[PDB]
């Protein structure tokens, strides 16, 4: 990939930046408009670490994962969506956004989260901030930069501690089940139509008391998922789609279900509810 003219900045984080550029290889600016994704703090260990994130990148082919273009300080080109973060999409639709179609979103993240477990990969980063919106029918899963391949000899022991679950909390431990709990709490956002009054972290804010700092709020949040406390049902949300979100919030990591369940699951009720 040929050094691309910086249109717009996308995404702004600590450590990473993704901004819209446009490759014009011909110089005819015609050439298709790419997202690109360079390191903030360029450093040795970042670049060890994002030198591995375009390697898996790469090596996922999906519908629900953004297509990897290729390298450019090294620089991460991927497809453009232009519909930008689902959260920044839903909210902009919620009057135009059903349940069925709700379903249909959690379908295919979903599926792209079982196709990644197949390649033995550990997302650690499920939230609707890293689901992109393509057109008004199709999502995908945006960033990698947390992602995680499980070693050759089930775990990766390594923040979100509002997505986190509990075994991670405690023993830093990340796996599929880790990525299930998240993905509950990513079912929650969905149902909540990402009002932030209602968001995960205001919601365990009120529930733990917000006279509470630092890492203590961590402390806390401990004491309260293992007493069996959980974010509420989001009002509208259905009783059978509401069990799902429980399910996956499980404190025994054994009985989290699999994501092709999940999968399953959400594709039989989005067409119950189609069907009547
Ligand atoms: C770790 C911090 S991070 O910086 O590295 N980080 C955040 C991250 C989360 C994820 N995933 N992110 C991805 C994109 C992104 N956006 C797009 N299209 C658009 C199109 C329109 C708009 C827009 O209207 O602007 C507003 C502010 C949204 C209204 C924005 C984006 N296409 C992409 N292709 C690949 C990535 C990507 C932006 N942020 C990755």
């Amino acid at each position: 990939f040929e050094e691309l003219k910086f249109l717009q900045q996308l995404g702004k984080g600590n450590f990473g930046s993704v901004e819209m550029c446009r490759y014009d290889p011909l110089q005819d600016n015609t050439g298709e408009v790419v997202a690109v994704k360079k390191l903030q703090h360029s450093t040795e260990e970042h670049l060890r670490d994002f030198e591995r994130e375009i390697e898996i990148l790469k090596s996922l082919q999906h519908d629900n994962i953004v297509k990897y273009k290729g390298v450019c300080n090294l620089k991460l080109i991927m497809e453009y969506l232009p519909y930008g973060s689902l959260r920044d999409y839903l909210q902009k639709h919620k009057e135009r956004i059903d349940h069925i179609k709700l379903l249909q979103y959690t379908s295919q993240i979903c599926k792209g989260m079982e196709y990644l477990g197949t390649k033995r990969y550990i997302h650690r980063d499920l939230a609707t901030r890293n689901i992109l919106v393509e057109n008004e029918n199709r999502v995908k899963i945006g960033d990698f930069g947390l992602t995680k391949v499980l070693p050759q000899d089930e775990y990766y022991k390594v923040s979100p501690i509002f997505w986190y679950a509990p075994e991670s909390l405690t023993e830093s431990k990340f796996s599929v089940a880790s990525d299930v709990w998240s993905f509950g709490v990513v079912l929650y956002e969905l149902f909540t139509y990402i009002e932030k009054s209602k968001s995960p972290p205001a919601e365990f804010m009120r529930m733990i008391g917000n006279d509470k700092q630092g890492q203590m709020i961590v402390f806390h949040l401990i004491e309260l998922l293992k007493n069996n406390g959980r974010l509420p049902r989001p009002d509208g949300c259905p009783d059978e789609i509401y069990m799902i979100m429980t399910e996956c919030w499980n404190n025994n990591v054994n009985q989290r279900p699999s994501f092709r369940d999940l999968a399953l699951r959400v594709d039989q009720i989005r067409d119950n509810m189609a069907g009547g």
